[PDB]
């Protein structure tokens, strides 16, 4: 029997595994080491969670290797691999309320949003990639013939093997799902390291793989520290690919580690400072609604969040007035209250960074219009914040807050190339957006923006079929869409003479 | 007017540029520094070549950046970019004898081979990729609609920008062409670092880009050292991708440097220890001819060379006997002489390694059947070598010679999985081959071999349309074929709401 | 509430609808006209089925048009269309025993085969194409730019609209599923005409679309005659595409009718006379098993059945002896009995044709080795038959039997091109096969065979992912695979200047 | 030595073949039959041209069949087929002034336009498709495995064989080139029937195939009548595919003939009545320029010409005034004169139809604003024409003029869905257009338009890389782009068990 932490909450009795998941079983870490996971709504300890050690990483990688090389997963038809992944999505759907509640408790995700996005999109991801399994195809190629003989050349798409995936804490289940679905659909096996601060939905997910009948060792989950677990995964001689999502600085380190061990493949989904350009010829009330969402969605803990808004001079003051009006209407509180719009920040150290970020913004001369502070109440709540009079040289015009902080600059009426230059003057390149009713401006701006995703007259519109990844120091490689599969496949060329 | 080293040779008058090529002009390096390039047929100095410095790398990158951002290359139609690359191929064709002669002098490539392969395949590479320019396409994707509104999602394929490419010395022009053609077809601009020991066809190529009308700064060429030029390219904040071909150990360093600077993209085409499995049921005389070619082609300086031959017990002794007869018929000599079929090794340091390699082979207990030594004559000639009684634990069963050394092991009659296990017991995974008349065996073996390319009843059958790249510590990414374009493109997702 | 014909059989209760299915309801035909459907196991009447009239065709097309233009099917996300088709496959699976039993009663399909193939592959088909819905993608194309302006060109894949599909009787549910799954996945609506002699699984399928929640009018089913119902579908001005499977002569008429009405798109999956070439170097015992399967599978009522076997002279006599021995072992009888492996022919007129076919074979001088007659028991059973000494000019060498009749010719030892000529001497080109252990022969023969499918060392190996269709007078267009979708999609090119 | 009609015009000496082109030679038709080709600028006879008979069609098809089955074209590498097609494009470019002059004499094409489009796009078409030859690729497919055995399934793309193509007279060389280039790139051989009235560029093209070294019999050209030559091509037992461009009514007959003979594949590029919707929020002066182009380009002999303009009420009168001002500036004259804007109609019978068309427009009650008449000068010139107050029930609202007649209707301010319904109320669906600055309207309207091509803020923007084809009674199949290749290829599925 699996040991659970039991909790009666949100009309449910949650049953939460808290141990490492290796080779299809929940097990204590070496020396039974544990750590505390903290509820951000009140700062209380949810439970103790196993703290993976090096020997545990080695056990997990060994179980993944055996599952890949000798287990059922490497033998079944691609179509049957698809069936299992569809079934996993069904099991996740059957537990969707429980998963969303766990995400509310562990990450501070507003429950209504967690149902639809954190969990709903996770389900869509497994279903989408389940469909790809038997539709991954190689080629036959019309090469030059070695006359008087003949040649046939074909390519085969094959799995890469044992993969390690390292996940951040902002959407714990969803970020896990994005990478894991594509990885498994391609026929690989995996060791997953969730962010230390948010292990619980990953562990519940591990249990669901058992209910779905995923063969033992195909999925292994190791809560613990990046500097220990993530490091060993990146160094391991039997891991052939790392999928990493997190900060640019840690990304650099991970890629270095892959290089120095066995030149394992790596994908890097790193930070952003994404610009949103709002022209005077946009629908203004819609621009305010979408502009607010671009910043405040999931309490700003959103890698594609608009980190600068450029607003055309003639509409700037009305835009800011409408924003302040809307911001005052936002309900801050417990993620389980059904009218909550704004939940708490994910953990204490992040809240403190946001406090300092805003002090720095004021110190360097930006205008704090509203917010800027921790909300006085238990837990780790931060006020929705608006800065104006932001200039291009400022720290807050360059650095990603990863919090609910709207950072506004004017641009001159009738200018286009000049605002584009400013929007592109970052080493990041993850996302961007443009609001305008003018088809010509919309198309030109989307061409010129140096970012992996461009939203036109919307924001935060990701989709499991639409590839997602950054340019420049936001990294490389895609999650989602057909393109995600390529990170997890290798191509073998086979050439016959006959 | 360009400064040339003039040489009357092979019934031609060679005109060889010898300077750095930056922003469409031939220039001396900082401080007029130079180094000598050596003719491997007699060990003499061909000429002095400019020795690129750090300031020269920065100039080249700046010229590439300007050509990309502001020059004609970034403005013209993809179709017209194609026309220029085709014209480049035509200019190379018009200079084919001259290019093949330069490759004979600089790399010791046998002239008849250089004409057909080194140069002939380079021409095919530019023509093939010229065809791809206006056929690189993105997608429109059926995402979920934000009802009552509608959504359109498309992807755009865009160039990555300024690329650095670092090339080895075994097929100087061909290896340059593989990477450069795909890079340029994708709309990028490039800084190329040829191997220090083989700069001359690259510099002549640079002049041919002028004749073809390639805009200034699109192609820049920096002869010099890897530890200086290559390092600065991998470190440079304006370079966005490195394409690297060379040793696994240098590959590890390159990738690390990419990580620590600006997480530039990297492709790695590294070493191999490729197995060739010869079954008793093959066509024996053909297996001898193709087995010969798998080792001795281009004096063994061939990344896909068979590094181990596994021969079935019942035909082993007859195979070895027939190989020896054919080895004895090989004419060793000056690459410009028409009856030469074995030219000299590329440079002195490589010759020294081959000598040491065979010393270690004999020391550890392998049977040296013939060769193993430098040929007594001027230059850097190495006697075609055959080892038998090679056991799996031996150094020469594990390490890549990159020379004309056939390394033969036996396997028991009727065994298949046992010989596959041995063939796959390497950290490399570049190429492999199987000779057999049995359809079932050929298909099963090609499935089970852990290599990026599998040859069936042939060897060394590369084609510009067929992708080429390794698994495991042989690296990642493809040269050739449609797949090669992906390394040099980025995908932007554009999502509208309307 | 739906009216059923109820029957207790095969350890279940069959509930069979027997009326037309139009706009989501079961309804009598005009004038309450009906016809009898006949059980081929005993010659008895299963039940009366509604006989669709021209006015019923018009009602069905109108319901399909309305469902497409104004109903939910034309409004929902592609992903949600996928969900509904996956639910339909689930519902089919829940009713798999019932469906397979109906197929045994209506078509004479051996129940164990029907469960695995007739029904099992139908379920796979819906699941395969359900996965395609949100993976059907258009392109973005790098066209020449009208400088100083810019251009964006994309393609959109759109449904064709109302489709008519006309099905033969050999695999009633399976043939329906092949076409219907691809058609619906592409977002079309459909009017289906099952063969008059086999309406029952189509009508049960109709009921299952209600259980799955497929919107009204998306699927319409019209049992009746081709000369009436099929004709009107091909003539109808609101039908935009016809998918036809059947004889070559009816296909000609269908295509003509499409031309003369509104140039509706058409696919034709027509007859075949498929050659199987068996070389002396094959595995003989396996060649007998697979050779028998190529002819006798599904009592020979199989469009891809091998219609001629060419057997190398040196193994001919031993092959024929072994076939005769295995034929004697076949259990002919009631398709619901578990030991049965040869069921009755589909209907009486077909049995009569087979009797006449074999009489003609004997008259023209072929050696009847075994079979040739009706089996002396109730229903329409025909003996598994073997002819030898078949010459190229013979009627039975040219005409498709569509029954369990093995038609054997010799070819000289060592001939390859000579037998290929004879194998290709037909205006048909549906399938073909070759048995040999020789890799060079297999690859060469598969190149040279003029047929849409070539099996190598197997036969009857169809798969929902592998496209299926003929060449020459076997028609054009594919069922199955990604390729099938193109028959049911139209491409809209959209070009912007900005 | 080829017989020519020599003519000194346009500062060149034209050398025009005038005979049938069969199996690499120019030959007289049976009984030395001829007909006159007429210059539309003055009505004079240019020369006598061979008049192909049935026996001549049989000779051409035989030559094409021999070239495909036994000639060099079926033996060479795909890459070398590409080389020949690129050489063909080069030869066409070397003769571009001569070809453009012939097109001016034969078709009345304004010379400056013929250089850029009639000939310029023809050259681009051959270069584009030349690049496809070695990039046409099949697939490897992950089918279910027949355990304990394994399966490999691949597809091969193969040529269809002998094709017949039937061309109209509006862009004689360009229409020939569209179809011929894709057909030959796919590896087929061809018999071409140019429109009887415009045979000369086709015959000159034939001679250029000799200069380019295209093997004899690969291209055969038969000037003559459709009811004889075209009919026999559609009926021929050795022809496997017909590519037809022309009227809907002849298309119907063509498809019927394909049906009744050997179910040869057919593509149909038929008529159009393409709508152009102009919103009040467009750029008006640009809308006038592009609106005029949409009608008057190539004297209106343009299958995608806007056959109706719907103009928003508030801008209608100003739009009409501006069009009138600009029409008065058009220079009507000899197509060889550099100042000519508007050349003569293609032939006399077509001119007479246009006169009758405009009489009927006035009779039925539309307002004739300008033009409507034959210009008073020699040859077959027609005045650029503008109708307003066109109602939906009028003949000129339904029928394709195929001449320079702008047919304008109003729609109410704000009335998007209503104008769409009117624009879609046709059985044609070839092209369409929308002018608006509003991104929402542009995207919504392009979704809703029932046409194969939608232009947004432009018109007549075709490109060799963008597929072109209609919906509904405008036919099916694409010319141009990757999609065109599928009409000229067949897919063979090869499935191994091992
Ligand atoms: N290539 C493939 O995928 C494939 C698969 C299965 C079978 N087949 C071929 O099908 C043939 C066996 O079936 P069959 O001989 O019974 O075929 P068939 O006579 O051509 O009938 C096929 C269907 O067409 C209908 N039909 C007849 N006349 C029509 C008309 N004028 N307009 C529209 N529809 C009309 C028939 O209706 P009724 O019910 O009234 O007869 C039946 O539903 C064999 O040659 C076999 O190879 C091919």
């Amino acid at each position: 029997v699996i040991n659970y932490v039991e909790k009666a909450v949100n009309k449910l009795t949650l049953q939460m595994p808290y141990q490492l998941f290796i080779g299809g079983e929940f097990v204590d870490a070496e020396g039974s080491k544990t750590y505390n996971t903290i509820n951000p709504t009140d700062g209380s300890v949810i439970c103790q969670v196993s703290l993976a050690q090096v020997s545990d990483v080695d056990k997990a990688v060994a179980a993944a290797k055996e599952a890949f090389e000798n287990g059922l997963w490497g033998k079944i038809n691609a179509r049957d691999r698809g069936r299992l992944l569809y079934r996993l999505a069904d099991v996740m759907e059957q537990h969707q309320e429980e998963l969303a509640t766990i995400e509310a408790l562990d990450a501070g995700a507003v429950y209504t949003l967690a149902l639809k996005t954190h969990v709903g999109m996770s389900i869509q991801t497994f279903r989408y990639f389940a469909g790809w399994c038997d539709k991954i195809q190689g080629a036959t190629i019309p090469i030059n013939q070695a006359r008087p003989n003949r040649n046939l050349t074909l390519t085969k798409k094959e799995p890469v093997g044992v993969c390690g995936i390292v996940i951040p804490w902002n959407y714990p289940l969803m970020m896990l799902s994005w990478k894991t679905a594509a990885c498994l659909a391609a026929g690989n096996t995996v060791v997953i390291k969730p962010a230390q601060v948010t292990p619980l939905t990953a562990l519940k997910f591990a249990e669901l793989t058992l209910k779905a009948g995923i063969p033992k060792g195909v999925v292994n989950i190791l809560p613990g520290s990046g500097s220990l677990v993530g490091q060993r995964l990146s160094d391991h001689p039997d891991v052939r690919k790392i999928g990493f999502t997190g900060s640019t600085e840690v990304g650099k380190h991970i890629m270095k580690s892959c290089a120095l061990s066995n030149v394992k493949k790596v994908s890097l989904a790193l930070g952003g400072k994404s610009p949103l350009i709002i022209f005077a010829d946009c629908d203004l009330n819609k621009a305010v609604q979408m502009g607010m969402s671009s910043v405040f969605f999931n309490k700003g803990e959103n890698c594609i969040a608009a980190g600068r808004l450029f607003v055309e001079e003639s509409i700037h003051n009305q835009f800011v007035q409408k924003v302040v009006e809307e911001v005052e209407k936002m309900k801050i509180g417990n993620p389980l209250e059904r009218d909550t719009n704004h939940g708490p920040q994910n953990h204490e150290a992040h809240l403190r960074k946001l406090v300092e970020y805003c002090q720095r913004g004021v110190k360097e001369g930006a205008t704090l219009v509203c917010g800027g502070n921790q909300v006085p109440r238990p837990g780790f709540f931060f006020q929705p914040t608006v800065f104006t009079d932001v200039e291009d040289h400022m720290y807050i015009a360059k650095e990603e807050s990863f919090g609910p902080i709207m950072i506004i600059s004017r641009f001159a009426d009738g200018d286009v190339d000049a605002v584009l230059s400013r929007a592109n003057a970052t080493e990041f390149g993850l996302a961007s957006g443009v609001f305008t009713r003018d088809i010509n401006k919309a198309l030109y701006v989307s061409d010129k923006l140096q970012a992996g995703t461009v939203f036109i007259n919307t924001y935060n519109k990701t989709d499991v079929a639409a590839p997602f990844g950054g340019f420049k120091q936001s990294g490389f490689g895609k999650d989602l869409g057909e393109a995600a599969l390529n990170e997890y496949l290798r191509i073998k060329t086979v050439t016959f003479e006959y």
